């Protein structure tokens, strides 16, 4: 019950258009939490942005005390509590086309630095624009004034996907599926881990492996399914996976705002420093986490097998290489 | 506790894309009400829908007992409880040249017969495809077996537009504006009426006219803005209302399902037949509504000044005008 300043960058893009509404409804921070919405995008997008601004008013949301559009970072980053960084230039290729979209990192240095300057030192930063993990890390080195801990990336999307896959298989509901784990990079190397998942079956919560009875599946194509998903959806829709990614973002923040449910944990890419898994420190890696008062704690002491350890080694090495790679991009060593 | 079939035409378009997450949520028909979501589009859009079906799974929406995508309307219209008719051509600039999007009228006529043939005679038809009013008349006309009372078109984007203009102005919240009335055509000739509205100030609930203290504003530039809004968004985004229009369908549909709150009346485009307000009969005109048991009632005994008559007459003439055009097109070749 008192205005909170929320910034959504990339605000003229596709995910933002689906996301804004939901922030507005009070689906994220409280039916009791009034928001001040800050909208940021690129100059040439400022006409569309006003359009999108008109539309948030026309929704006539009571929570929304104010709404702002901007091209300028002072306004954008001034006094925030929450920053959601969706902004970035569209992810693809490598050689099949766009060689190496790493210059999206020149953008988060610029954002971390702005966060550094104007934002409230308690600002929670959530990085959605890809490559999520490495822009977020990058954004954290530029924001030395803001804590390591309140920088996170999005993996929830992959985490929700995994759950939907499981449900499909067993013919239950995605709400019947606890403790899925997404490990590592939001990428082609993500490790959807169900060695620790549960599923309501009967009046029993059995256990993902127990339940599926088909191990090879959970260790292959299951993993593939979840990785392919973003492309598949774009394959069909021909557009951004907006409704589902906006939902995942909502969850990502809503879970930081209210905490995780009892007995359960969620995936969030955070800073590895002090990890108990054997994952290099000073990486922006995704882990099983629990959250109390806007504070995450890596779940610890989970049995980690052979398959899992390898998979977790592979995703680390890639994150590691993207870090080495962003660092000559970036303006300091 | 038993599913209803809800139809959403133009299910592979822009407003449908913003609306579907909110039907699926329980936030339109209730948290304890399952839907069998029927989706309709044109043959060439089926791959898109497949795509959208994909995101719907990823969105964990248990209320959705089923999701039917079709291009057959012996399929799409069959056994309906609610039909939501978005599907059609959207206005594009040179929306400010000529708007005889007549492109559209055949689709409503044909969809009404379909409704006649296949939907439950209790179906409640919600028409969104523009021109809202006139499409709604064409549809009801072709659906004799369905009680004309069952048809209403969308003017709640307008209603909320005006509420929104009041709020900015007074600096209250949307929730703080009440009993607004949108009269006539979903057009630049609509009338955002505030003679019967009430605002909630810290000291007391007052007339808008009284809180504002600027008649010229309300009789002039308040008016102008709400009637040119739709066109102002298209100029901005290069697309027409989606976020805001979706949000408003929800509202419209919700008041119907659970009734309007007491002391509160909403705008809805219902059949003219029998107004206590001087409006000609046999028109699809926006009036002030009360809803109890999914049945709307016009608000009567509201004194109409001259200024207000004027505005109401201006709009019933464009409605008429428009009717002439439609029914000439339909019986022409
Ligand atoms: N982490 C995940 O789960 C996940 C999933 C899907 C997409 N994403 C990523 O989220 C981001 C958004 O995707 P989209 O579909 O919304 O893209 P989009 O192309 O529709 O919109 C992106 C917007 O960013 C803007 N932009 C560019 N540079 C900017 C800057 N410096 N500041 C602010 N805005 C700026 C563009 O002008 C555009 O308006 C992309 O990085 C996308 O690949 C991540
Ligand atoms: N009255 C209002 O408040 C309001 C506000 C905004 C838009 N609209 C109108 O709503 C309609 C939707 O526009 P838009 O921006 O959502 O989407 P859009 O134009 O991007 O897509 C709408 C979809 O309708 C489909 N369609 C066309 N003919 C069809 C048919 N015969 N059967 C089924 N589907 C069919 C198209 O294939 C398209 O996928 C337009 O008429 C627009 O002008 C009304």
């Amino acid at each position: 019950s008192e205005p909170i300043r929320v910034l959504v960058t990339g605000a003229a893009g596709q995910i933002a258009y689906s996301l804004l509404y939901s922030i507005g409804n009070g689906s994220v921070f409280g039916k009791d939490q009034p928001i001040i919405l800050v909208l940021l995008d690129i100059t040439p997008m400022m006409g569309v942005l006003d359009g999108v601004l008109m539309e948030l008013q026309d929704c006539a949301l009571p929570l929304l005390k104010d709404v702002i559009a901007t091209d300028k970072e002072e306004i954008a980053f001034k006094d925030l509590d929450v920053a959601i960084l969706v902004g970035s230039m569209p992810r693809r290729d490598g050689m099949e086309r766009k060689d190496l979209l790493k210059a999206n990192v020149k953008i988060f240095k610029c954002q971390g630095a702005a966060l550094d300057k104007y934002a409230k030192k308690s600002v929670k930063v959530i990085v959605v624009g890809n490559p999520a993990n490495t822009n977020c890390l990058t954004a954290s080195k530029s924001a030395p004034s803001i804590p390591k801990e309140n920088f996170s990336c999005l993996t929830r999307l992959d985490h929700n996907r995994a759950k939907a896959q499981i449900a499909l298989k067993l013919g239950v509901t995605s709400d019947d599926v606890k403790n899925v784990i997404i490990w590592g990079n939001h990428s082609s190397t993500q490790y959807p881990d169900v060695n620790h998942a549960k599923v309501k079956l009967q009046a029993k919560e059995v256990g993902v492996y127990e339940a599926v009875k088909d191990d090879s599946w959970l260790k292959g194509e299951f993993i593939t399914t979840v990785q392919q998903r973003g492309a598949a959806v774009i394959k069909a829709r021909k557009l951004s996976s907006a409704m589902s990614a906006a939902k995942a973002i909502c969850d990502h923040v809503r879970d930081i705002w209210f905490g995780t449910p009892e007995g359960e944990f969620v995936s969030m890419g955070i800073i590895s420093d002090g990890n108990s898994y054997g994952v290099p420190d000073d990486l922006l890696y995704s882990f099983p986490v629990t959250i109390k008062d806007k504070t995450w704690k890596i779940v610890e002491g989970l049995p980690i097998n052979d398959f899992s350890r390898e998979k977790m080694d592979l995703t680390a090495k890639e994150l590691a290489e993207e870090k080495e790679t962003a660092f000559e991009f970036l303006s300091s060593a």
